């Protein structure tokens, strides 16, 4: 029981990848090989002229993709969880990860008892073509973020990508955090997300291959189509 989740984890951590394949919940997953960057992706895009705020950095813009897809089909190192502070599930993406990695991921959480809002931490993935699950708690917004929830919400992404270094991975996806069930607007939380990252590659962009933001709701794919100009420029 209390050491199921063990041996599972310790056994899929010895699998080559393609042997991991066959033991994932689904298919059809996604390759991070076929997700193609925002250096690609911008391609043909029409940039609308905007006073400048960031300079182009083709080599940033190698290392982020958007992607509009149900985050538990990505085969990457992580994929980050929009949980609540019991580790539970819950209805929104938390569910899909629940049941999508299997009973063994809610053991894993449970010996995890906690996770305070803008912290993370990491279990494994099970049945997931992601290897490890990172677990974050976003602020709880009902409609109007005060200021200081702005910065717990960034701190989810920084918390996250922390534990990402600390576990020497180097692909991630993100869901979009706090804006279901916790309410987070959407468009806001979009400009949070894109500045956190930016800044972060700025700084880091040696220790990673891919951050992804996987998006859900055509709203998101909108939202941050848009505002991806801006925070990494194309020309
Ligand atoms: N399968 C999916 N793949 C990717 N993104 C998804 C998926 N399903 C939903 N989304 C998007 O995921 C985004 C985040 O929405 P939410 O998942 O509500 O998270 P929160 O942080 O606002 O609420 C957390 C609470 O609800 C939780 O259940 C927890 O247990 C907490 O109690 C939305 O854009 C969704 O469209």
């Amino acid at each position: 029981t209390s050491t199921d989740w063990k041996e599972a984890k310790s056994f899929l951590k010895g699998l080559s990848d393609k042997q991991r394949e066959e033991h994932y919940f689904c298919k059809d997953f996604v390759r991070l090989k076929k997700i193609p960057t925002w250096k690609e992706m911008a391609k043909g895009v029409a940039v609308k002229v905007e006073e400048p705020r960031y300079k182009k950095d083709k080599q940033l813009n190698e290392k982020i993709s958007l992607l509009r897809s149900d985050i538990t089909k990505l085969e990457v190192d992580a994929i980050v969880n929009a949980a609540n502070s019991s580790l539970l599930g819950g209805g929104g993406v938390d569910g899909c990860i629940h049941r999508a990695a299997g009973p063994l991921l809610t053991d894993e959480c449970r010996t995890l008892q906690s996770c305070k809002t803008g912290k993370a931490k990491i279990t494994g993935g099970y049945r997931l073509p992601a290897k490890y699950v990172i677990h974050t708690v976003g602020p709880i917004a009902y409609g109007e973020p005060s200021a200081s929830q702005a910065a717990e919400l960034r701190s989810c992404y920084l918390s996250s990508l922390d534990l990402l270094l600390e576990h020497r991975l180097r692909s991630v996806a993100f869901p979009c955090i706090s804006t279901g069930v916790f309410g987070y607007p959407c468009e806001a939380a979009a400009e949070i997300v894109l500045a956190t990252l930016r800044e972060w590659l700025e700084q880091h962009k040696d220790k990673v291959d891919r951050l992804i933001i996987c998006v859900f709701l055509e709203k998101d794919e909108d939202i941050y189509r848009s505002r991806l100009p801006h925070y990494f420029p194309v020309a």
